[PDB]
């Protein structure tokens, strides 16, 4: 039978955010059984957590943010893509300020950190939502779709009228394609031009080349260049997994992007809990016949 996983030790890591600039003290902890992923500002008295759930996300511009008052955790979907790969249900994600480190970009650090620490089965079911229905969101050019999948399942597609825009699509079946060596390396990216303009508004004080590619008109400025061919639409579908995650269960199904982001990604799942009609909860006795898998612990 498919068991929930929490953490086996804890793992304390180090960073910047992005957008804050701030220097922030990450603490992952186990967590019991049917507790999910909980986001914890202990820089604050009383401390304050926010369960990682579609309920709790705030104002979806830059990133995806929780919310709880006046209190937020901006820039949760890369770790959160991270624990989705590994198929973690159950942790305590203790942080030192208001933003996730950013790390390298990616969600690489954070698969590592995990892994270092091991994983622990617990005596439960996880437990599954499968997409029965078709649930699509659109808004202009944009369109987030859900479809049914024995499996799990993610496509993207962009779109940038922009030299350096390389292979615009990818698909990935993470039943037979690895999250960790395929997707998880796949770094954030961002315009010059933006750059410039963002920073100038006290925005992005934390970015680098040590986390960001960097792009002008025509070329990468980083100088050791990309990890994939196609590591802009990698690192979509990287992000698309992590703001799945916010469903408090994992999936079984598949994700179409077209241009997509936070706020239509948010859309589809508030649409998607809405109509019941969509989707079911399962767990599975034996799994040697369920659709998807996982690795040893
Ligand atoms: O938000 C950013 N990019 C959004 C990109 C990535 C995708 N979103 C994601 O990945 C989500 C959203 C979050 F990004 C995380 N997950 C979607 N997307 C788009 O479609 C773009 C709109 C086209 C971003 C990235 C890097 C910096 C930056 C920076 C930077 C880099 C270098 C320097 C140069 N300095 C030189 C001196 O040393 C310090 C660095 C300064 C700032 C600043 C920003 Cl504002
Ligand atoms: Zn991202």
């Amino acid at each position: 039978m498919i068991k929930q996983r929490t953490l086996k030790n804890i793992i304390r890591a180090t960073g910047v955010g992005l957008h804050s600039g701030e220097k922030v003290y990450l603490t992952l902890k186990p967590a019991p059984v049917d507790t999910g992923i909980v986001f914890s500002r202990t820089d604050l008295d009383p401390v304050v957590e926010i369960p990682a759930r579609a309920e709790n996300v705030g104002e979806t511009t830059m990133s995806t943010t929780l919310v709880k008052g006046d209190v937020k955790v901006d820039t949760v979907e890369h770790l959160l893509s991270a624990m989705a790969g590994l198929g973690i249900d159950n942790a305590y994600v203790e942080l030192s300020a208001s933003e996730v480190p950013i790390m390298d970009g990616s969600a690489g650090p954070f698969v590592f950190l995990i892994q270092s620490a091991g994983l622990q089965e617990q005596e439960a079911a996880k437990k599954f939502i499968r997409i029965k229905r078709e649930v699509s969101v659109e808004e202009g050019d944009k369109r987030a779709v859900f479809v049914p999948f024995d499996g799990f399942k993610v496509s993207f597609e962009i779109d940038f009228d922009h030299p350096v825009f390389r292979t615009q699509q990818a698909s990935v079946d993470f039943s037979s394609t690895s999250f960790v060596k395929e997707v998880s390396r796949a770094r954030t990216f961002g315009f010059m031009r933006d750059i410039e303009y963002l920073r100038s508004q006290n925005l992005a004080l934390g970015g680098s080349v040590e986390n960001a590619i960097v792009v002008d008109e025509n070329r990468v400025l980083n100088e050791d260049g990309l990890r994939y061919e196609d590591e802009f639409v990698k690192h979509k579908i990287l992000d698309a997994i992590g703001d799945l995650y916010l469903l408090g269960n994992s999936l079984i199904g598949e994700f179409r992007g077209f241009k997509s982001g936070h706020a239509l990604n948010n859309q589809l799942l508030r649409t998607l809990i809405a109509d019941k009609d969509a989707w079911e909860v399962v767990t599975f006795e034996d799994a040697r016949t369920a659709p998807i898998s996982y690795m040893r612990p």
